[PDB]
């Protein structure tokens, strides 16, 4: 499986395994619960193999991942995607053109929720 990179708001238990690289000492407890994550990046190997990285967003990056307008972009494709609407504080679906969009653009609603739940 190709790696995943999850952007998330800091949250002491992150609800979704072995840590390969983290700025801090995470603890993973089995859904799973990630404890101790701080602003920054973490890399895990998942086996029953795959890469999972978790980027705990800064407020500055949160502007890009949550506060930016949805962006169809220049291409004429049709990709169902998700963006966060901070005005209404909810994840909405939109059709993405497939290129040159911005960071407020998630493949899965759950990923949008993780990236932006609680942002205004
Ligand atoms: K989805």
């Amino acid at each position: 499986k190709r790696g995943i990179d999850l952007k998330v708001q800091p949250q002491e238990p992150l609800v979704l395994w072995r840590l390969l690289r983290g700025d801090t000492d995470v603890r993973v407890e089995r859904q799973v619960e990630l404890w101790g994550l701080k602003e920054g990046t973490y890399l895990f190997q998942l086996t029953v193999t795959a890469n999972v990285t978790v980027t705990v967003l800064s407020t500055k990056q949160t502007e890009d991942y949550c506060l930016a307008s949805n962006k169809v972009g220049r291409c004429r494709g049709s990709f169902p995607r998700w963006y966060y609407d901070p005005t209404e504080q909810i994840c909405k679906s939109f059709v993405y053109g497939g290129c040159l969009g911005n960071k407020n653009n998630y493949l899965r609603e759950e990923e949008c929720i993780l990236a932006c739940r609680g942002v205004d």
